[PDB]
C-alpha cells in the first residue's frame, strides 16, 4: 500500500541528489587513497589488448580489438581498417564502435557507432580496398547479411511504430539495393517479437529466427534470392537455434525435451534427432566439412565435440585451463572460437579439421584454477571455480547471479588479478537460475524458486567461512539482488558485500524503466500469489532490524536506464535505518553503462579496494 521511500524514484529530488553528493564523499574519502594506489595496476590489466568480434572473408580474417581508449577493426594479420580514434577526429567528440560485419569475400565492411552517448547510431558501409564510405546509413541497422549487390538488415524500432503500423518495442527486416529499400520481413509481428537471419553455409538458404520474449521461437528458411518464399518448417516452445541448412536438411539446437540441448534435423515435414539430449548442455554447435562440432558445458565449463553429420562422436577436445568457448564466425571450411579464461583474456582458435591457437593473450604469474563443490539445502550440488595466486591470505572474492538462463562460466577479471597477487582468491559460483545444467536448472530459481539460489550461494560462501577464509560476497543486477538478499538472510557468512546496480524492491521492480522485462523470471507483483513469494526473500523488505551487519557496499550509476538506481537508494536508507555499516556509490558518468574504459576501470578499482580493505 505506502512505500516509505517511494520519492527517491525521482532522481532528481534535492533530497536524492544530497544523498549522492554526501555518499559519494563518505566512500571516497573510506577508499580514495587505497584506490588510487591500485589504479594503475588495474588499469594495466583493464587496458590489456582485447579481441571482440572476428570475421572470415576470401582476403584473410579481419578482427576487432578493444585497447585502452581505443577501439580498432583491422586485418588480422595486417592493417587497420577503422579506428576509434581517426573517427573521433572527424567528429571532435567521443566515439564507441558497437560491431562489424562483411561479405564472403571481403570487399565490403559494414560498422556501427554512436557519436558521444546520443541515442541514434551510425552504420557506414565501406569499401574494403579504398577504405571508402559507399553509405551512411543513420540510425543503425543491423543484421547487414550481403547478398550480391544489396543486402537484408533489421531495424529495431524503440520509440517509433514499426512502418506497418505496430508499437515498439518490435523488429523489421528489410532488403536494400541500389534501387532503394523495402520490408522483406516482419509484418504484424506484435511488440516482443525479436529475429534475425543468417546465411546456410553454401549461401543459398536464408535461416529466419522468431524469438518472443528470451523463452521461444519459430524457424523459417527458404531461397536466399526470394523472401516470400521464406517459409516456416519448425516450431518450438523452448529455446532453439537454427545451425545450418547442409543438403536439404535444417539443423537445430533445441532444448525441447529435458531442456538440456539436443541437435534435430528438418527434411520436407520429417523431423529426426541427430544428436540426442546428454548428461550435460549443449550450449552451441556449428557445421564444418560434414562434421558437426559442438560446444558441450561440463560442469560450467567447455569442452569440443566433433561429430559426423549422421550424429556420431569422432572425438573431443579438452583445455588445460577451464575456459568459455564460443564461435566468432564460420564458412563452409573453418570456424573461428573465441576462448576466455580467469586469468586468460582470449585465446583466438581456428577450427578446419584439427583445433588450431592462432591468438593468445594471456597475464603471467603462479596462477591456478581448481573446482570444488558446495551443498545446498536440499542437497543440490554447487559448483563452484577457484582463482589462487602464489600465496593464500585466506581472503575470498565470491562472485555469484544465478538467474536468467545466464551460466557464469570462465572469463576474465582485470581487477582480480592484483587481487590474486596480494594472495587472495576468486571464487565463482554456479548458482541455480542459469543454465548451467539446462532448462530446468534454470527453472528452479525462477519466480517461487528464487529462494534456491540464494540458498545455493549461502551453501559455498558458509562452506568457504568453515575453510577459514575471510569472504566478501560480490554481484551485479540480478546479482546485486542475490548479494542484498542474501546478506539479510545470512549477514554472518560473509565480512563484507558488494552490491551492484541491483533490483532491490521486489514488490516495485516492474514499474521502474523496464522492469516488466523480468516478470517471467521473478513473478508478477500485481497477484497477491506472487508477493507472498516476493515478499518473503525480498531485501528492501527483509532488513532485519536486531541483526549486525558486515561493511557493505551499493554502487550504481545516475544515468544507468535499465536497472533503476532508486532500487540502491531504497536499500541503502534501510541498512541505514539500522546503522549498518552501509556506503553508497554512485557513477556520475552518463550515456551507455561504460562512460569510458577509464571510468568504468576506476570503478572496478574502487570494488578491490573495498574488498582489501575490508577483509584485512
Ligand atoms: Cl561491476
Ligand atoms: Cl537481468
Ligand atoms: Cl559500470
Amino acid at each position: 500500500m505506502e512505500d516509505p521511500y517511494i520519492w527517491m524514484e525521482n532522481l532528481e529530488d534535492e533530497r536524492v541528489l544530497k544523498i549522492i553528493e554526501e555518499e559519494n564523499k563518505r566512500f571516497r574519502e573510506f577508499i580514495g587513497e587505497l584506490s588510487d594506489k591500485l589504479f594503475p595496476e588495474v588499469w594495466e590489466q583493464f587496458s590489456q589488448p582485447t579481441i571482440g568480434m572476428a570475421r572470415i572473408t576470401k582476403k584473410g580474417i579481419i578482427a576487432s580489438y578493444s585497447e585502452k581508449d581505443r577501439v580498432v577493426i583491422k586485418w588480422f594479420n595486417g592493417d587497420v581498417i577503422v579506428d576509434s580514434k581517426e573517427l573521433e577526429r572527424e567528429v571532435g567528440d567521443e566515439v564507441l564502435l558497437q560491431g562489424f560485419t562483411t561479405d564472403e569475400e571481403g570487399e565490403k565492411l559494414a560498422y556501427s557507432f554512436s557519436i558521444g552517448g546520443a541515442d541514434e547510431g551510425i552504420t557506414r558501409i565501406i569499401d574494403l580496398k579504398t577504405g571508402e564510405v559507399i553509405e551512411e546509413i543513420k540510425p543503425s541497422i543491423w543484421n547487414i547479411t550481403f547478398l550480391k549487390d544489396g543486402y537484408y538488415f533489421t531495424r529495431f524500432y524503440r520509440k517509433e511504430k514499426t512502418p506497418d503500423g505496430v508499437n515498439p518495442p518490435a523488429a523489421r527486416m528489410f532488403w536494400k539495393d541500389r534501387e532503394g529499400e523495402r520490408m522483406v520481413f516482419g509484418e504484424g509481428l506484435t511488440s516482443g517479437y525479436f529475429m534475425s537471419i543468417r546465411k546456410s553455409s553454401d549461401g543459398k538458404f536464408a535461416i529466419v529466427t522468431l524469438t518472443y520474449g528470451w523463452n521461444q521461437g519459430e524457424v523459417y528458411i527458404g531461397p536466399i534470392d526470394n523472401p516470400q518464399e521464406w517459409k516456416k518448417v519448425y516450431s518450438a516452445s523452448v529455446p532453439v537455434e537454427a545451425i545450418d541448412v547442409v543438403n536439404g536438411k535444417l539443423y537445430i539446437l533445441t532444448k525441447e525435451g529435458k531442456g538440456l540441448g539436443k541437435i534435430i534435423a528438418i527434411k520436407n515435414g520429417k523431423i529426426d534427432e541427430v544428436i540426442p539430449e546428454g548428461e550435460f548442455p549443449l550450449e552451441w554447435a556449428v557445421i564444418v566439412r560434414d562434421k558437426i562440432l559442438a560446444g558441450r558445458l561440463v560442469h560450467a565449463s567447455y569442452k569440443l565435440e566433433v561429430y559426423t553429420l549422421n550424429g556420431e562422436k569422432i572425438k573431443e577436445i579438452t583445455f588445460d585451463v577451464p575456459g568459455s568457448l564460443y564461435p566468432l564466425d564460420k564458412d563452409e571450411e573453418r570456424v573461428l572460437l573465441r576462448y576466455t579464461s580467469f586469468t586468460i583474456p582470449y585465446r583466438l582458435y581456428e577450427f578446419k579439421d584439427d583445433l588450431r591457437l592462432i591468438e593468445e593473450r594471456k597475464v603471467e604469474g603462479e596462477f591456478r584454477v581448481e573446482e570444488d563443490f558446495a551443498t545446498s539445502k536440499d542437497g543440490t550440488k554447487v559448483h563452484y571455480f577457484i582463482v589462487k595466486g602464489e600465496r593464500d591470505e585466506k581472503r575470498a572474492w565470491v562472485f555469484g547471479y544465478g538467474g536468467f538462463n545466464i551460466a557464469l562460466t570462465p572469463m576474465f577479471f582485470p581487477q582480480v588479478i592484483p587481487f590474486l597477487k596480494r594472495g587472495g582468491t576468486f571464487i565463482m559460483a554456479n548458482l541455480r537460475g542459469g543454465s548451467e545444467y539446462g532448462e530446468e536448472w534454470h527453472r528452479a530459481g525462477m519466480r517461487e524458486n528464487k529462494q534456491n539460489v540464494f540458498d545455493d550461494f549461502i551453501a559455498v560462501l558458509e562452506k568457504l567461512k568453515k575453510e577459514g577464509y575471510k569472504v566478501a560476497a560480490w554481484g551485479r543486477c540480478n546479482g546485486g539482488l542475490l548479494v542484498s538478499a542474501t546478506l539479510t538472510q545470512r549477514p554472518d557468512v560473509m565480512d563484507s558485500a558488494l552490491i551492484g546496480y541491483p533490483v532491490i524492491d521486489m514488490l516495485r521492480f516492474h514499474k521502474l524503466y523496464i522492469g516488466s522485462v523480468w516478470i517471467p523470471e521473478y513473478g508478477n507483483p500485481e497477484d497477491p500469489k506472487d508477493r507472498e513469494f516476493l515478499l518473503k526473500y525480498s531485501p528492501y523488505h527483509n532488513v532485519d532490524p536486531k541483526k549486525k551487519y558486515p561493511p557493505t557496499l551499493i554502487y550504481t550509476g545516475l544515468h544507468d536506464d535499465r536497472v533503476h538506481p532508486a532500487h540502491a537508494l531504497k536499500f541503502f536508507m534501510k541498512l541505514k535505518e539500522i546503522g549498518a555499516p552501509v556506503y553508497l556509490r554512485v557513477e556520475t558518468k552518463s550515456g551507455h553503462m561504460g562512460a569510458s574504459p577509464e571510468t568504468r576501470a576506476r570503478e572496478l578499482t574502487d570494488l578491490l579496494a573495498f574488498v582489501l580493505k575490508t577483509l584485512s
